[PDB]
C-alpha cells in the first residue's frame, strides 16, 4: 500500500468557511450513512482486498474517511478544493472498474446524492 494522502500540511493555509463547515456538517456526515458509503469510508487497503492492481490504476486516490480528516482539520482553503476530492473519489471508481459493477452502482448512487447536497450552498 502507498501511504494515505495528506491530512494536515503545515506549509499549505489553512481557512474555515460557512460552505466548508456546512461540507462536513451537512453534506459529509449525510453521505457516510448511506447504505453505499461503506466501500468509500477508508484509504483503498489494496494488500487486505487483493487488488493488487490498484494502485497501479489509481494515481490520485480518494475516500471519505480523508476528505472528513482534511474538513475536522480545516485543511482545505475553500469549497471547491473539498468538492474536488468528492469528485476524484468517485472518477477514480469508475476508472478503476467498469459500468454496471456492483461497486460503480453505489458510487453513482453516492454521486446523485452529493450533487443534490451541493447544489445549494450556504452564503
Ligand atoms: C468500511 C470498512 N471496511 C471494513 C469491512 C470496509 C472495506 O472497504 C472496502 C471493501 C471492499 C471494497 C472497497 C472498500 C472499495 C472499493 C472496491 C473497488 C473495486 C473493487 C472492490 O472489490 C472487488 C472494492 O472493494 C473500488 O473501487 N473501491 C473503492
Amino acid at each position: 500500500n502507498p501511504p494515505p494522502p495528506e491530512t494536515s500540511n503545515p506549509n499549505k493555509p489553512k481557512r474555515q468557511t460557512n460552505q466548508l463547515q456546512y461540507l462536513l456538517r451537512v453534506v459529509l456526515k449525510t453521505l457516510w450513512k448511506h447504505q453505499f458509503a461503506w466501500p468509500f469510508q477508508q484509504p483503498v487497503d489494496a494488500v487486505k482486498l487483493n487488488l493488487p492492481d490498484y494502485y497501479k490504476i489509481i494515481k490520485t486516490p480518494m475516500d471519505m474517511g480523508t476528505i472528513k480528516k482534511r474538513l475536522e482539520n480545516n485543511y482545505y482553503w475553500n469549497a471547491q478544493e473539498c468538492i474536488q476530492d468528492f469528485n476524484t473519489m468517485f472518477t477514480n471508481c469508475y476508472i478503476y472498474n467498469k459500468p454496471g459493477d456492483d461497486i460503480v452502482l453505489m458510487a453513482e448512487a453516492l454521486e446523485k446524492l452529493f450533487l443534490q447536497k451541493i447544489n445549494e450552498l450556504p452564503t
